[PDB]
């Protein structure tokens, strides 16, 4: 039975100077606002949803502390930072490689990274491929590195611990803002990836259904539209990888729900 006292992750949300920008309108009440609301509905899917399909429910995420980043981080040459104002490794696009910036994000976020269940980056980049959000999967072993509860792995090249509890989301995709619905979701399956859930078998029925039946859920390896009843919601594929990592990790690093 859930603990009360262990029931929540609580998030270190940043918003880089690219959200602040085009996201906040250039001001941090709007931005704050924006991520508070984003993260409040992702919290609904996740307290509502039912792990073990009966009482193992409850569970969910709140911000412990917003960071904006009102200014990028000047960088001169031979070096690189996650908010600096290019992007990496090609500075002819409008996107970092997705992979390199969860990895810098990583990296640079790594001393407050360590007091949190997940530290969660918010971006405003046209990634290539479509590719809308980044994060590292969660397991139940303790040793695991990466997703839910932070763990040291020392990094002799960047000469520091860190912490892969951690995950990516941009709103911007092909020239454009992403709906705030598709926001939700791509906040909602970073999340679950840290939670610990794989992608959704695409040819397995009972986790990837067809629209008549409610359509895809939200761990599918192609962004859901939102438009179907599954696709705010967990797969049974998804629930047995996630409980399992709630079942241990819980008591590790989750804390108390905030009013
Ligand atoms: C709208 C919506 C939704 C659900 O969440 C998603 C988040 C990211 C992607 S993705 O960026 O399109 N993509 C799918 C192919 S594998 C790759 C890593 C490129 C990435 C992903 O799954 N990130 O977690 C898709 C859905
Ligand atoms: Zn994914």
């Amino acid at each position: 039975d859930p603990d009360p006292m262990k029931n929540t992750c609580k998030l270190l949300v940043v918003a880089d100077h690219r959200f602040y920008r085009y996201m906040g309108r250039g001001e941090e009440s709007t931005t704050t606002n924006y991520l508070i609301e984003l993260i409040d509905r992702v919290d609904d899917i996740y307290r509502n949803t039912a792990w073990d399909n009966a009482g193992f429910k409850g569970y969910g995420i709140q911000i412990e502390q917003i960071r904006i980043l009102k200014s990028p981080q000047e960088v001169k040459p031979g070096e690189k930072h996650y908010n600096m104002a290019k992007s990496y490794p090609n500075e002819e696009k409008d996107a970092w490689d997705v992979k390199m910036l969860l990895e810098q994000f990583s990296f640079d976020i790594a001393e407050e990274a360590s007091k949190v269940c997940l530290a969660h980056l918010f971006t405003y980049q046209d990634f290539d491929m479509g590719t809308l959000g980044l994060a590292y999967v969660g397991s139940p072993r303790a040793n695991s590195h990466g997703g839910v509860c932070p763990k040291a792995y020392y990094s002799p090249v960047g000469k520091k611990n860190i912490y892969l509890n951690s995950g990516l989301t941009s709103t911007k995709n092909y020239g454009k803002t992403i709906l705030t619905k598709e926001a939700d979701l791509v906040t909602t399956h970073e999340l679950g990836h840290n939670f610990g859930a794989e992608h959704d078998p695409d040819g397995l029925a009972e986790c990837a259904p067809n629209e008549d039946q409610g359509g895809k859920y939200v761990m599918y390896p192609i962004a859901v539209s939102g438009d179907h009843e599954n696709n705010k919601m967990f797969s049974q594929c998804s629930k047995q990888s996630i409980y399992k990592t709630i079942e241990s990790k819980a008591q590790e690093c989750f804390q108390e729900r905030s009013n």
